[PDB]
């Protein structure tokens, strides 16, 4: 419903009033988000003069509604679902061996503009530490924001550890705890556990003498696979011996699709071994393994098997299971070794 | 860069295929829209000759790699868009294993606002009772990596890949592709280094179309070359109290203009920062676990970074990664060090 708003490039406005250890400041920023590409372009300015904290410490605080949710996960996007009326975003950010940011923001549409308005309160910072002492490199790393649903408050919670590069070669950790709740009474999408993969790049406007930050960001949602295969049963076995592989299938009925086994020996190419028809009325085997190997499936437990008999050293490989439901899927594989 | 600009928006596609396989003749026509920025394709094809003598999946690779998504760092490596608007000739030999062969020749150029793929296809030596002419192939398509090399003589590229066709009896029908592209104009073009296209396709049908047809959704994105890369070495099995030295080879940036760090991940634990040194090289830092035992350094000449590990304990067992941020964070694949008795 709210997703329709993010189809195009949307003008962004960011407004932050901070206080850290009594040091007060204001940040203002403008740009355009594109959810369609999961892209952000913004320029921020300290309007109060010089910024008392490093710019990277403000990055996570300064619009996750611009994240790119792939089609399959679009049901899991809380952020766009709460718009235009928006959501409240609250964080407690703990810098290790140093002070803490506490933040409260409202991200809503005002006119055609999406507005992030934040109040930020820092405390317990060491004046000689990495933040107030400006010891952090100007850049930003890539992180995964782990999202769970908050059903009690009709919103989400998030947990992630931000890694800030320190100029002496060390790292400054910022523990993020996040909770969002929508502004309106309108119903919202509450997702299952997933994560946002975020990468940012920081820079400066060559012509700008005010204390500022130019920010490009890419966020894309992930962490749920519609289909999953897990192989099991691999082991080390003497020549002439026998073992059985099992694959646990998820995301689809095993009896509505054909399933195949592949194997890859070291240095050689991955080859098809065995397979069976979706109906289960036909099964096929590659020439190397014919008569030795047998494929089968259990419709009830949604699992597929490969029985391997009269094993030879040449059968040594990593064995994979394979299915195509609109898309091809593989398992992580399982290692069988035949020696001597 | 002239030719990239043609692909900035969603552009209409038209495909027209004329073919003969074992004397059986047919024509295919298709249309839709490509988006190169996301590398997405949406097309609908129709056999205009009546019923198609071959399975639709066998025509997929023949039926516009200029719509592949080449990421910013690899944009110098995009031959396909560089040949536009004049376009390129794409030629393939497709050998179906234990069966016949396709020969294809295509011209992909812009005509008006629509990018047009026009193909001649000649099949021969096909078994009338085989998987192709006997229609034994499932209606679907798998995911493949298309390996692209430059062919410098022809001012263009070559490709080699194996398409895997699912057969209805549970088996697989292999189609070996041999590909060569050459530009239509003499205008200079981008010749890439070795890389690959990661392609996924999905097939479906239009409910209101009674003609023999194929509805195709495709996702292609280029990969296999990073502007910046870290490769660790030196991981091994080591006795407690022993020593080993890890090295990381860096590419795409001077090791002396950027800070480099080492991280490690023990099994079941979270990845932790171990050691690092300033971009200038005047400061280096170490975590409490490793303090005094570990030493980081770098060789500006060989553009390499080291980690010396002394008085090793079992707890030092982990995969060790090297880390740098040039505009983006980069990791190596890591190297495994194991500390245990013999």
């Amino acid at each position: 419903k709210g997703e329709e708003l993010f189809t195009g490039v949307v003008p962004i406005l960011v407004e932050l009033d901070g206080d850290v250890n009594g040091h007060k400041f204001s940040v203002r920023g403008e740009g355009e988000g594109d959810a369609t590409n999961g892209k952000l372009t913004l320029k921020f300015i300290c309007t109060t003069g010089k910024l008392p904290v490093p710019w990277p410490t403000l990055v996570t605080t300064l619009v996750q509604c611009f994240s790119r949710y792939p089609d399959h996960m679009k049901r899991h996007d809380f952020f766009k679902s709460a718009m235009p009326e928006g959501y409240v975003q609250e964080r407690t950010i703990s810098f290790k061996d140093d002070g803490t940011y506490k933040t409260r923001a409202e991200v809503k549409f005002e006119g055609d503009t999406l507005v992030n308005r934040i109040e930020l309160k820092g405390i317990d910072f060491k004046e000689d530490g990495n933040i107030l002492g400006h010891k952090l490199e100007y850049n930003f790393n890539s992180h995964n924001v782990y999202i769970t649903a908050d059903k009690q408050k009709n919103g989400i919670k998030a947990n992630f550890k931000i890694r800030h590069n320190v100029e002496d070669g060390s790292v400054q950790l910022a523990d993020h705890y996040q909770q969002n709740t929508p502004i309106g009474d309108g119903p919202v999408l509450l997702p299952d556990n997933h994560y946002l993969s975020t990468q940012s790049v920081l820079s400066k406007d060559p012509n700008e003498k005010r204390d500022h930050m130019v920010l490009l960001e890419f966020v894309t949602a992930a962490g749920i696979a519609q289909v999953q295969l897990v192989e099991s049963g691999g082991a080390l076995v003497q020549p002439g011996g026998s073992l059985r592989l099992s694959c646990a299938a998820s995301g689809f009925p095993v009896n509505r699709y054909s399933m195949r086994w592949y194997r890859q020996a070291p240095g050689k190419e991955r080859e098809w071994v065995a397979g069976m028809s979706s109906a289960g009325d036909r099964s096929s085997y590659e020439d190397s393994v014919k008569g030795r190997f047998t494929i089968s499936r259990d419709d009830a437990r949604n699992t597929v098997y490969l029985q391997m008999n009269s094993l030879k050293p040449e059968d040594t490989a990593v064995y994979y299971c394979n299915v195509n439901v609109g898309f091809e899927y593989w398992g992580q594989g399982t290692q069988v070794t035949v020696s001597h």
